[PDB]
């Protein structure tokens, strides 16, 4: 963290995106090379007893470089307010992208599969996303399939076992499968329910399944990433070559599609 340096110097802050953890978004601009930034500004004295959680996301990020990844830049203290600069993705997020009409399962499976090289990357190095949902995807303007907002070390896409306060990386290929029926289906299974019944269902019930009509190999991929025995869950490496993903999943550069579709609804 720079607490030399003046943030708005250094950056002109444009639109807010949204209110993302913490504190809210804005679109900017680094002045020095005019590229676009995401640009986080949380207030240290209103988010005082989260402090410790903005601080393990900064660690978290700035040991991750994978092009799976969102970029992170640097973080920079004026007066009561930190600034968190990270790369602007031009594309929104899979959950945006959900907004004119159901995804083709080529779109799934190009999505999921970006995903998957994230979280092969992630677990390889010994990290758990934590919070893997449509809403935490995000894509650059050329298609290109990142992960954003690391969870903290709303319970639909949670697995059983961490509900039960009981994990590891499979936890992640859990809610890879609940992000597999967002995905298909525009939400997850139980989205209509309160959440506090949610958090007894998940562990209570079986697994949800992908109720639709959709390809048998895609409704697989669900079932294999949703069995309550984390040890039966496949690895991200493995599922990378899952049928599903072999036989529909196609170059991310046609995802640009989708984003053109968003911007025309
Ligand atoms: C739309 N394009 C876009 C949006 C971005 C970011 C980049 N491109 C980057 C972020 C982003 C994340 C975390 C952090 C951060 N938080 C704590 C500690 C360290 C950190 F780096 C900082 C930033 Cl700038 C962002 O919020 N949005 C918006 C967000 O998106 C995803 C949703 N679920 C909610 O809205």
């Amino acid at each position: 963290t720079n607490l030399k340096a003046d943030p708005e110097e250094l950056f002109t802050k444009l639109e807010k995106i949204g209110k993302g953890s913490f504190g809210e978004v804005f679109k900017g601009i680094d002045n020095r090379t005019q590229k676009v930034v995401a640009i986080k500004i949380i207030d240290l004295e209103e988010a005082e007893d989260e402090i410790e959680d903005i601080q393990q996301e900064i660690t978290v990020l700035s040991q991750c470089d994978s092009p799976y990844v969102t970029k992170y830049y640097g973080s920079y203290l004026k007066d009561t307010k930190l600034w968190i600069i990270m790369e602007y993705l031009g594309g929104g997020s899979a959950l945006d992208l959900l907004e004119p009409g159901p995804l083709d399962e080529t779109q799934i499976a190009t999505i999921l599969r970006e995903i998957l090289k994230g979280l092969d990357y992630l677990h390889s190095e010994k990290k758990i996303h934590r919070d893997i949902k449509a809403a935490n995807v995000l894509l650059s303007e050329h298609g290109e399939v990142k992960l954003a907002d690391f969870g903290v070390a709303t319970p639909f896409w949670m697995a059983p076992e961490v509900i039960k306060q009981s994990y590891d990386s499979k936890a992640d290929i859990w809610s890879l499968g609940i992000t597999a029926i967002e995905l298909a289906r525009g939400e997850p299974p139980h989205s209509e329910l309160h959440p506090m019944k949610v958090l007894f269902l998940i562990p209570k019930n079986n697994p949800p399944t992908l109720e639709g009509n959709y390809s048998k190999p895609l409704k697989e991929f669900v079932e294999a990433c949703l069995n309550k025995e984390p040890s039966f869950r496949p690895t991200a490496k493995e599922l990378l070559k899952h049928k599903f993903i072999l036989r529909n999943a196609k170059k991310t550069s046609y995802l640009t599609e989708l984003i053109d579709a968003h911007h025309h609804h």
